[PDB]
């Protein structure tokens, strides 16, 4: 059980050993196009980068290349893209790779500003009547309306392929109290904000990989997706004694480097699966326990 593996962790206290053996084992591949000299101002973080193997390629011959990564969990049956916080020259880029790859919602777990820096580009538009206009990849994004809780916003955008004039409706899930290098405020809260994701539809299999992001689109994104991943795992199988969380991570891993930044983001990770499993395991009126405690209204 991750339970009792949880127990002996904690009780040696012994978080710090755990993650680092995970460090060391995670694979490396190479990242030659993201080294690319020309891709130097696509790249937010100079030790963060998208492995080639795994890379989202743009559909277009100038410049293929942005930061993104398609992690594909075959067991699982879930695929997510993990990207970085767009930077003022790839926004075009982003809703670039959010409409070729048929993405349906895109997870925000960051704010543009934080620790007093600017994490993030504002890649969305604020307000109805101001949408906005990427000339290089030829969209237009609006603003159709939000749901701003206390601690998240759901926002349904516009994204119109100004070629074409075809239209798409993207769901935006902005998480707007997890700290950089942090943990959410609670399980219940971070499981709330995963079930809110879900059950609009934008993990089903219909729609291309969900989007998400944080600043480097590994620390924060690597959290929620280990999450997700173990939680619909053990929901295949109603089994959650056969779900290993260090192992689900390093599969992870292969497809982009660095996911889950933190020891503690790993103990964080545990605590939403076990938490999590009272739901899967057929209790469903956790999901309302959550909903309340993480006070979202
Ligand atoms: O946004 C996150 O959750 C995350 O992984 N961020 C990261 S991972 C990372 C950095 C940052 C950052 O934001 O400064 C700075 C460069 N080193 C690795």
């Amino acid at each position: 059980e991750m339970e009792k593996e949880f127990e002996q962790i904690d009780k040696s206290g012994s978080w710090a050993a755990i993650y680092q053996d995970i460090r060391h084992e995670a694979s490396d591949f190479p990242c030659r196009v993201a080294k690319l000299p020309k891709n130097k101002n696509r790249n937010r973080y100079r030790d963060v980068s998208p492995f080639d193997h795994s890379r989202i390629k743009l559909h277009q011959e100038d410049n293929d290349y942005i930061n993104a990564s398609l992690i594909k969990m075959e067991e699982a049956q879930r695929s997510y893209i993990l990207t970085q916080g767009p930077l003022p020259n790839t926004c075009g880029h982003f809703w670039e790779m959010v409409w070729e790859q048929k993405s349906r919602g895109v997870v925000m777990l960051n704010r543009v500003m934080e620790k007093g820096s600017l994490k993030c580009a504002q890649y969305w538009p604020q307000k109805e009547e101001k949408e906005m206009i990427f000339e290089d990849t030829n969209l237009k994004l609006t603003l159709i309306s939000e749901d701003i809780k206390t601690y998240y916003t759901v926002r349904q955008l516009e994204l119109e392929n100004l070629t074409t004039q075809e239209t798409r409706e993207i769901l935006h899930f902005h998480y707007t109290t997890w700290p950089d290098f942090g943990v959410p405020e609670s399980p219940a809260s971070f499981l709330n904000f995963l079930f809110k994701v879900r059950e609009s539809g934008s993990l089903s299999p219909e729609h291309g990989p969900v989007v998400v992001h944080c600043s480097a689109g590994i620390g924060r994104s690597g959290t929620f997706c280990l999450a997700d991943t173990c939680l619909l795992l053990m929901d295949k199988r109603k089994d959650p004694s056969s779900v290993d969380i260090k192992k689900v991570l390093l599969d992870m891993r292969k497809f982009r480097m660095g996911l889950i930044q933190t020891a503690d983001q790993l103990r964080f990770s545990y605590l939403a699966v076990i938490e999590g499993a009272k739901f899967i395991m057929g209790d469903s009126s956790v999901q309302d326990q959550w909903k309340e405690l993480s006070h979202e209204d």
